[PDB]
DNA sequence: CGGCATACG
DNA sequence: CGTAT
DNA sequence: GCCG
């Protein structure tokens, strides 16, 4: 009945076991602070499992032949629906390693293995590391100006604005250029942490040099607060605001038009729906999928997409649209 | 037991 | 090392 | 932590 990658099912954005899979994705992001991405994977998937569900879990019995709800998750629904609240959980919620980590790799520029270290050395809030600005890298410092802005959520509102801002600048940098909203808001967010933009030409060879000449026009236009040939920039978009203005997340990112179905499927994510497409690509197909093509590693070929849904026929998928690859 | 997605900056 | 979905 |  339930597929066991969660690129065989459709997950939509909002479901009915939204308190069951909180729980389970707080252990998830435990799991990944302590180094440990098989455990981070299984509650990761436990917890999407439940989102594609077509009604709440009421009982334990009916997590019965679930794929990927073993002793742990299952104990972990257990006490929920028995209490209203997994003890295991609580403990991390609380404990000052899971709090910092969480502050510390939030912070943009700052990955786990940088906040584990500066959680081994006594830090713990953000003004310990602006104590000393030294060994911060200038990614981490504009991460750290700017956090207060990036911890704010981006309306899809505020979406609109940044992307007629975009395709301006994407249109003086190269005519023809087309701009694509993708990730989250793609799969229909209301909110989210970021803005991510999909740039291609529909002349193959066109937008090759063209993410340079879109970040120098908007630096030029006052509009970036912070960004490092390319074709991924992460940057800070200095957004007006009521009177005013915030700092926003943004990522652009090139493609030439043979990869974008390739680079739009990517892009649009989820981060979970993309790594379970890839696995059963890989182990259930034989081919090697990423953000630039599919792979045939026997003929040695690239197959040629000119849709997102040509893709997962080439897997063998029933087609999913954006907003059904919440996973 | 091995595997766990796959890139770019 | 960071970043991305 | 779980699947195969
Ligand atoms: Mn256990
Ligand atoms: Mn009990
Ligand atoms: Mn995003
Ligand atoms: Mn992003
Ligand atoms: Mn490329
Ligand atoms: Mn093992
Ligand atoms: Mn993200
Ligand atoms: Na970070």
């Amino acid at each position: 009945w339930m597929p066991a990658y969660a690129c065989q099912r459709p997950t939509p954005l909002t479901h009915h076991n939204t308190g069951l899979s909180e729980a389970l994705e707080i252990l998830a992001e435990a799991a990944g602070f302590e180094g440990s991405e098989g455990r981070l994977l299984t509650f990761c998937r436990a917890a999407s499992v439940l989102k594609a569900l077509p009604s709440p879990v009421t009982t334990l019995s009916q997590l019965q032949g679930l794929p990927h709800f073993g002793e742990h998750s299952s104990r972990v629904v257990q006490e929920l629906l028995e209490h209203g609240v997994c003890e295991e959980v609580e403990r991390v919620r609380r404990s000052e390693r899971y709090q910092t980590m969480k502050l510390f790799t939030q912070i943009f520029g700052v990955g786990v293995k940088t906040a584990d270290r500066w959680y081994r050395e006594g830090l713990r809030t953000l003004d310990d590391l602006r104590e000393q600005p030294q060994k911060l890298t200038q990614q981490q410092k504009a991460g750290l100006q700017h956090h207060q802005d990036l911890s704010t959520p981006v309306l899809r509102s505020d979406v609109d604005a940044l992307q007629q801002v975009v395709e301006e600048a994407v249109g003086q940098a190269l005519p023809g250029a087309t701009v694509t909203l993708t990730g989250g808001f793609r799969r229909g967010k209301l909110q989210g942490h970021d803005v991510d933009f999909l740039i291609t030409h529909p002349k193959e060879g066109q937008e090759a040099g063209l993410l340079p000449r879109v970040m120098c026009r908007l630096q030029d236009q006052g509009l970036i607060l912070y960004h490092q040939a390319f074709e991924r920039s992460f940057c800070i978009f200095r957004l007006p605001q009521p009177g005013s203005w915030k700092a926003v997340r943004v990522d652009l990112v090139v493609a030439p038009v043979s990869q974008f179905p390739f680079a739009l499927l990517g892009w649009t994510g989820s981060k979970l729906f993309q790594r379970e497409l890839r696995r059963f690509s890989r182990k259930e197909k034989g081919l090697w999928l990423n953000s630039h093509g599919l792979f045939d590693p026997e003929q040695k070929t690239f197959f040629q997409a000119a849709s997102e849904e040509d893709i997962f026929r080439h897997l063998g998928l029933e087609y999913l649209p954006p907003e059904q690859r919440n996973a």
